[PDB]
DNA sequence: GATAGCGCTATC
DNA sequence: TGATAGCGCTATC
């Protein structure tokens, strides 16, 4: 993550809804933002979450009371997106785990905070013709909120991973918003293998196929893009070798294949997945953030989790605009 | 819970 | 296309 100096969100409030790792806390709160509330049913992110941030989140949102939820300026929300994944079965809404946005939509229609800031999938644009980001669209602007959507790559934003992510972000109506704009993306000096760890404590992720097949050769200088050396066995998700000199793929969460939920990289001769703090590094989370003990759980949470230096430049632009108000 | 083969989708 | 890539799915132990 970034650090920032001015506080655009200083004195405002905001919920941390299907928090997992709170990667949304840590970025408002780099911005000067207060969470006041933090949701997420799973177990395991809880026991992170509080191993990070002291409190443990509440239980399942479908059966919280709104009314319930403190008061806040800003929701944030980075909802299940299994239900609208490329790599899923796309059954959207019509998925058990697919009607969670609606979940907000209550949220937001009891509370009313000044924001609604959400994240989810880039397939979540097209999704069945896109009718599901209409219906979102829709639901937000008949709640009468303004509706600002659009896909981002981190490799964009200072991080090497190729992450494509809609970020959608809600303002009040009633506060007449007319400059929000998206982070102007900037050219990426950083790659992966300025991120790794030293082979030392990573000699037991290093696997080692006879169906290894380099097919490609590898770079020399450094891309803002992933580039496959190699592939194991039938080369399938989480079958994949790729370059430390260029990007990394995105993470998952559900992920298999022998490097599952990370991909494969060449290192130093080397192949191997990445270690669970390596996956924090390529999330913009700082080191300072305590993974979970289990690493097959840690693995899953990052994959599913978000690219904090993104979520900074969107904050703060959230902010620039919530205070711009001359007389 | 942890591991890992997959098998189909979307993009251009 | 043909090649690449995906907050995934799920069978097994
Ligand atoms: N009904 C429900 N109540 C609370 N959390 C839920 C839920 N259904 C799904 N989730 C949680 O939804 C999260 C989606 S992943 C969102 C990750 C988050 N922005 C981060 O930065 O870590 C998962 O952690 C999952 O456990």
């Amino acid at each position: 993550m970034i650090e920032i100096k001015d506080k655009q969100l200083t004195g405002l409030r905001f919920i941390d809804l299907f928090a997992g790792l709170g990667g949304f806390r840590l970025a408002l709160e780099s911005c000067g933002a207060e969470c006041v509330y933090s949701n997420e049913w799973d177990k395991y992110a809880q026991e992170v979450y509080e191993m990070n941030f002291g409190e443990k989140p509440e239980g399942d949102i479908t059966q919280v009371n709104e009314k319930t939820i403190p008061d806040h300026d800003i929701l944030c929300a980075g909802f299940p997106c299994q239900a609208f994944s490329i790599s899923g079965k796309q059954k959207g809404f019509e998925d058990s785990r697919g009607t969670l946005f609606f979940d907000i939509a209550r949220i937001v229609r009891e509370k009313k905070p000044k924001v609604v800031f959400m994240a989810n999938v880039k397939n979540f644009a097209s999704h069945d013709n896109g009718n599901t980001l209409e219906v979102v669209k829709n639901t937000m602007n008949e709640l009468d909120y303004s509706f600002h959507a659009k896909v981002l790559n981190a490799l964009d934003y200072g991080i090497p991973q190729k992450r494509e992510r809609i970020y959608m972000i809600c303002f009040r109506n009633d506060l007449n918003i007319q400059n929000f704009q998206f982070p102007k993306p900037f050219e990426l000096n950083t790659f992966v293998k300025d991120l790794l760890l030293p082979d030392s404590e990573v000699e037991h992720l290093v696997i080692d196929r006879k169906d290894l097949v380099m097919t490609n050769q590898e770079i020399e200088q450094t891309t803002p893009k992933t580039v496959r050396l190699g592939i194991v066995g039938k080369g399938g998700q989480g079958e994949r070798i790729y370059s430390t000199r260029g990007i990394a793929i995105t993470l998952s969460a559900y992920g298999g294949g022998i490097f599952a939920k990370t991909g494969g990289y060449l290192v130093n001769g080397k192949t191997r997945k990445l270690h669970p703090r390596e996956c924090a590094r390529v999330m913009g989370y700082p080191d300072s953030y305590k993974v979970h003990p289990s690493t097959s759980q840690a693995y899953k949470q990052f994959g599913n989790s978000v690219v904090i230096n993104v979520l900074q430049y969107i904050a703060y632009n959230i902010g620039s605009s919530l205070n711009f108000k001359p007389y």
